[PDB]
């Protein structure tokens, strides 16, 4: 019988290792093995320890007999690049938190079961794994999925928004942009990104135009949107934390005043930690290691009518993401 | 400058600066003299010539026997607080530039003709003055307007766009977000902004929501859209070029190659030099200093279906407008 | 039996130095006077930061009093100085922090509404200036309006105090890397007394003027004379960097440095000088409560006489801090 | 005349335009095997620091044309067969940030021509700084180093205040524009910790063998000056910051009288000088190595001295390299 679910986590990155934080915090999971080639024992401990964005890790975190000890939790440490080749098995970990953002498909993604992995996580959009957002259709998930996705951080914000308004007042369409900070795959200065020429331009300088397939997305994890959103990304020179503007048409009349209502509503209750609801004067920083996927900046939107909005959600792209990471493995445990 | 009106700038902030950097490089306009009772001539010098954001002066500018003297031609300087005293007419100053940003109202900006100016041009919105799109409603201007504005920025960048897609589809409804570069109303760390709380918080940490009226004041230029427009802000950390984004309703479909095709038409037509086309890979900085009103990013936006698209379009939000203002001085001449 | 508290201008030292006090409790805050900020707004001023993240405790306006982990907090709105009456809410320190009245003279204003003493924070022509860890027992009870230096002088200091004490400084030259600040502007601006800090803090690398280095001197007596130096704002939003070339009396290698260096941290400097080998980076220091933390591993030795000493501050967090530190250490002087 | 360029990174880039906006010499080859012929028109004609390309950028039939000028480009992993003799490369630049070393940087007469500049500091080849040491270069080196954009700005005017005061010792601080070898967010540099940190968030303390360096190109300097960085998160322009003892008092306006003769006379367009109150963005597109910042420095003593100086990293010593290449 399977209690609390034991992790591995390929690609101790941004997500891997707030993947990592967030599990020591929610206690929901056990992290027991981390690979990264690209990062030695010695190095994932300052890496782990100190984070320019959400600060120094609250704990202890130190190297010893060649595991790296997070309060008091001893984790094996692989270095391996095929991931394939790597041991999960033998160190004990279920699931496998596929993070490196190289191996999204389900035959890439499946190479953990080669060496001994159940299920793997991975944590982006895939081409063919099934997709899951936290509040929205995880309970669409059962155990015959070995290999499932988590969607991106951006369809973790729309989807709980768009089940809200969908829900209650009928999305006949929308189109969404995203506002959205920087990341790693961007360059601090003009270099090559010879796949999206925009990408390659230097990130800390540009406004930089970009696609994604988000909102296109959330058609997959809430079907009666299939073909209903479409939407393209600006990425700007802050270090964390982004912002959904969904621009819909609604089939049922609504004033704002009940819009207001409906999310507040479902904030305090079904989606309660998932999505979130504020009238506060909030600015990017006030979202900054906040837990939610979506939070509805209700003073921010405008209504032209009662039927064609523009609203706003908040989210921090890492820590939200991170923390919906570990709930989703916690609740595939509890259908073992 | 043979023939060329003879124009007076009140304020030399960034606005006044600019205005006055575009009339003497394109040579539309004669500037003989500017006021400003807080900027002595030195310091006029000084930043006139150094411009962290478009370099430095393309030219000759020094302060001599009390003159500012830019590329040879020498500009009587006023330091008068009060408007009504300022001796324009003594100065030679037909048309007057009321760029302070304080008065903005036809009261206060009508000002300028009692010493003398003839007409005023206010280089923001006014709650009052009839304000002015080059290439969409300035042939409207005539002679019994003593008193105009030229809008803002992100108005000029959104309604000649908007002409051009209402002109060939009809534009039922829309929304309109502007990516917004930092501005002089900012504040380098949280501080006050009693009126616009969110206004206060640091600008470089944050993306930060805010209220603008240029999208409803696009159905003051345009008469057919009143009601039919209104959009928000996101401003963000980078020092120049915006983007608007408009999410629009159309009443005829519209394939997006369509959309493009008579963008590009207009481009190179009637709006040359005010509305631009891309399909190039372009970012923010690739605008910088460009002197367009508004330029349509053809593969940066996005169609839901043939009713339903996301237009983006940049703007220098400083050089285009200042262009514009000496744009619509000149047409001004024309009429007498 | 904590001295209770005025504070002018509630800006970043001055929400910070009252976040400091309710945090460590040291201190009573019981008046806020910001004629460019009212009750409503202070809420959320206080309440939102977006250097330090949100306040860890509760802020409302209650019965036109703002209440701080339900303490009552009178609220002026006064501008002239003169006129708010610190005794009246039973302020007897106030700490002033709008930047604008730095002088002895200026600052006094505080006495006639009924304060008994005056914290400046920030440099004074003619005030007594003070440095927690380096000359604050230097501090007597016929001092009424004194100045706790700048965030610079704080940084740099402790640092030369300790190695003035162990090696003797002969001469040194100071560069601070600094954040920018309220006083800075986002794009090419008005900055008539000074042109270079009108330019844009975002785009730009600026050079500034700081008498914090000679100010060193005045702390550190037997070091007048012997340091300036000069700043560069840079843009990012808090923290910074002291940057000190100075040649020695005495050789020191520099693992004789980082030990005097390290026990000073570990003993009587502690909480005020800190010391540190790690691979750190100034985000390392966000709301770190250190007037000053050694990096070992980014200075560099010439020879046993010059040497280049590098040292962070949170010149928000840790001098706002070591404000109620003095504060408290008056207090008990009382 | 006739230069290959080997990378075409933000140094190979401007060298490139530096060749054309000078005309000094001509760009005949260009290698990168990573960016095709219309990605490099595309990164040639648009630069968000240094804005578009003053001319024309085009592909016609193979061959970068640049103002009506082929280039032909390579594309080939490694420098030992890419065919330089054939195309006309005189001269090859290196530019590709490895290849830094005599036996490396040697790959490029094994099929090309005559001599090779390595765009950055070398373990091993000569160092050579325009304006200080390159009345010293001779025909005998075939594999060159033009040291660094830092050292480039520090040595000229290290030279004109050791040959007129004497430098007893120094210590040297850069204050550096972000570069391409940071990351966007916290990542891994496993050889270099704080570098892997988010370039954005974060000033950075690091390395540098640059004040060091000058030791080299100045012999009489050398182990007299050491220094370090400061990592920034500005796009471009950075600034040295130069702490030395003189031999010799020297009030700080003797020391403005000689830097601005030098800046005038023998080191014109190499070490500049202004009294202007400048800013970082001023020196944007500024093609000295060196310019002396009259009003920012500060003296405590007539033997003890803070010289500052700005040097746009990028755009100075690439017209460097061209300069170089000029005076062969
Ligand atoms: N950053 C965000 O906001 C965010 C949010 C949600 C999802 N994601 C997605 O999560 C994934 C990771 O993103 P990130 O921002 O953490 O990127 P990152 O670059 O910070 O982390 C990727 C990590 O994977 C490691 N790695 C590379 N190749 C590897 C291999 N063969 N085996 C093991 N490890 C390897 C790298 O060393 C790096 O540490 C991406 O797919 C991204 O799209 C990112
Ligand atoms: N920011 C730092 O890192 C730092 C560190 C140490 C010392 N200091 C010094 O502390 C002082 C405050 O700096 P800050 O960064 O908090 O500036 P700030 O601008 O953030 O705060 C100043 C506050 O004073 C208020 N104010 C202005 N005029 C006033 C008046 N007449 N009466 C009452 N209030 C008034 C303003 O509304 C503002 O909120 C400055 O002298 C500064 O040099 C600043
Ligand atoms: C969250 C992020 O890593 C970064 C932003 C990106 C878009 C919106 C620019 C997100 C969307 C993805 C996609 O649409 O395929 C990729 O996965 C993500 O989580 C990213
Ligand atoms: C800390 C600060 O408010 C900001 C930086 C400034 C200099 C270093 C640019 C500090 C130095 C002061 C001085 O000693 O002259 C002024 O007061 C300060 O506290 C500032
Ligand atoms: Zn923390
Ligand atoms: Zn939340
Ligand atoms: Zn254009
Ligand atoms: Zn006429
Ligand atoms: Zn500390």
């Amino acid at each position: 019988f399977m209690g609390k679910v034991k992790v591995g986590v390929n690609g101790f990155g941004r997500i891997g290792r707030l993947v990592t934080r967030a599990a020591f915090n929610s206690g929901k999971v056990d992290i027991v093995a981390i690979n990264d080639p690209f990062i030695d024992l010695n190095y994932m401990v300052y890496m782990f320890q100190y984070d320019s964005t959400h600060g120094k890790f609250h704990g202890t975190v130190k190297a010893e007999n060649g595991k790296l000890v997070i309060n008091g939790n001893p984790i094996t440490i692989f270095q391996e690049r095929d991931p394939s080749k790597i041991k999960w098995g033998d160190a004990g970990a279920e699931y496998v938190v596929e993070s490196t953002g190289v191996f999204t498909t389900m035959e890439k993604a499946g190479a953990h079961l080669q060496g001994g992995a159940k299920r793997v996580i991975i944590s982006a959009p895939s081409a063919d794994a099934p997709m899951f957002v936290m509040g929205v259709n995880h309970e669409k998930y059962d155990n015959s999925l070995k290999i499932i996705s988590n969607a991106s951080c951006t369809t973790n914000c729309l989807a709980p928004l768009a089940k809200v308004i969908h829900d209650n007042f009928g999305i006949v369409e929308g189109l969404m942009t995203t506002v959205h900070a920087i990341t790693a795959t961007q360059k601090t200065v003009d270099g090559p990104s010879g796949k999206l020429w925009r990408d390659g331009r230097g990130a800390l300088q540009n406004i930089i135009p970009a696609s994604t397939g988000a909102a296109k997305a959330v058609g997959k994890v809430i079907p009666e949107l299939n073909g209903k959103l479409t939407g393209m990304a600006f990425r700007v020179p802050t270090a964390n934390v982004s912002v959904v503007d969904l621009t819909c048409r609604l089939e049922k009349p609504a004033k704002y005043d009940d819009i207001k209502k409906v999310v507040k509503q479902a904030s305090e209750g079904p989606l309660k930690g998932i999505l979130g609801y504020t009238e506060h004067q909030v600015v990017s920083s006030d979202f900054n290691s906040d837990t939610h996927s979506s939070t509805f900046d209700a003073g921010a939107g405008i209504a032209l009518n009662d039927h064609f909005v523009k609203l706003i959600s908040w989210y921090d792209n890492e820590f939200g993401y991170s923390n919906r990471v570990v709930d989703l493995m916690a609740h595939m445990a509890s259908k073992e």
